[PDB]
């Protein structure tokens, strides 16, 4: 057979983009925000999780503000740190997931969790300001949530976009009920994953293209 | 407040994995294509993509097989590679992806492709009876079947999982197409992914959890 495939990459991302844009509705989406949709729905080919997108007020401005003036991205999950373009970082941003940090199971044993959420412990000096990424484990968004209660410093912004089956609903929409001061974004519902988490960093990182 | 969720990840695991196979339909799959489905359903948290999935008639087997024997996963993209839990890996199976290899933007330019394709040319000598996984990368599928046409040593399967817009669909159906000898593996469409893909990478190198 003679394969007529595209071989541009460039090319692929600017029809691609386009196709979605075509296809996803986006009008509630501010200007800015809509980018972070697009990618998304980009890193997933789905059109539709769109639907389950929610950002608070401000969450793009101020991780795009932080994520600008150097603000650390704490990574729940690798795949989602293994997404982030370093290329398209406005300032050498961090990619830090601690969840493969060595004393992470013995922080989940000693107080009784999951890694994903203890390596948050190692977190402790990092909140201040920063933008948190957890698309791919809500006991890290629980855990994360008690920090804060229990007077915590609030980090720069929220990336409440973990997946899953179970807890991933609820820690979403507890980050979404009292976030403790801080701004949001989650994919409520199931929904979530490192894809469209690191898609959506990678827009805020850098808008379009 | 206080936080009632669950700390335990494989219990976790165990009513994830329990809530899925409660929710998925999962009839006309065999019952270790089956295994493949949840996990890569789990993955993604839509039940639904098993909808999509599609496996040639001895994919698992032969790749299970191979995976088993040792054969090594060649990953188009380093988000599905670091979705494969070494730790469930049969005979420590290797990981490899040369997207971001020294020379595959220069492969790219002289043949004029995609990194994510012309960095197959560094898979020349392990294409023999492996486990290619593409979760992320249609030119590089349309590119490994022109290989195959023009006297290709067949891999041991082919995990056409790569999710786009463009040239995601039908790269996949061209593997399904004509895939000159060998197994595969695809969620026809636009969906795919690393997560999926290395999912069932996950599944297929080690059964259930
Ligand atoms: C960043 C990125 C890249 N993707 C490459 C591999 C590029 N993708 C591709 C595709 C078809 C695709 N991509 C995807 C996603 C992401 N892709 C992304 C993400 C994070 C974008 C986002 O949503 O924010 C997302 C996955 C979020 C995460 O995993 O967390 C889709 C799965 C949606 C896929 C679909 C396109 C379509 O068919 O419409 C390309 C065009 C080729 C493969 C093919 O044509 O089949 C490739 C570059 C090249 O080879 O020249 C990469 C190196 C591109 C670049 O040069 O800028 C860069 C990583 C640079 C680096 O190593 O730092
Ligand atoms: C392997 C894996 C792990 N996941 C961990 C992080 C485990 N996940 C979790 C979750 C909630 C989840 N997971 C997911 C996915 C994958 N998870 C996977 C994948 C590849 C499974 C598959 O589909 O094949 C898939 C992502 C494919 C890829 O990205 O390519 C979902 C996104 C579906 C999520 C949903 C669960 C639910 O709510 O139902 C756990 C339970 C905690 C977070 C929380 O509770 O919020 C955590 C272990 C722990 O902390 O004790 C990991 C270290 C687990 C282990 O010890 O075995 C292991 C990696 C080991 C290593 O580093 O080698």
């Amino acid at each position: 057979p003679e394969y007529d495939y595209i071989r541009d990459g460039n090319a692929i991302y600017e029809r691609s983009f386009a196709i979605i844009r075509a296809e996803a509705d986006l009008s509630r989406f501010s200007e800015e925000e809509a980018d972070l949709a697009v990618r998304m729905v980009h890193a997933c080919g789905s059109v539709e999780a769109t639907r389950q997108f929610v950002f608070s007020p401000d969450f793009v401005s101020s991780a795009r503000a932080a994520l600008k003036a150097g603000a650390p991205i704490l990574c729940d999950a690798e795949m989602v740190a293994h997404g982030v373009t370093r290329a398209r970082l406005p300032a050498g941003n961090e990619v830090i997931c601690t969840l493969r940090d060595p004393r992470t199971p013995a922080l989940a044993a000693e107080i009784g969790n999951t890694r994903s959420a203890a390596a948050l412990k190692l977190w402790s000096e990092r909140l201040a300001g920063s933008v948190v990424a957890i698309g791919n484990a809500p006991t890290a968004l629980f855990f994360l949530l008690e920090m804060l209660r229990d007077g915590a410093p609030k980090p720069a912004a929220i990336l409440g976009m973990p997946v899953g089956f179970v807890g991933a609903a609820e820690s979403k929409d507890a980050l979404a009920e009292n976030s403790y001061g801080v701004p949001f974004a989650i994919v409520r519902g199931r929904l979530g994953g490192s894809a469209m988490t690191a898609a959506a960093l990678n827009s805020l990182a850098r808008p379009g293209l």
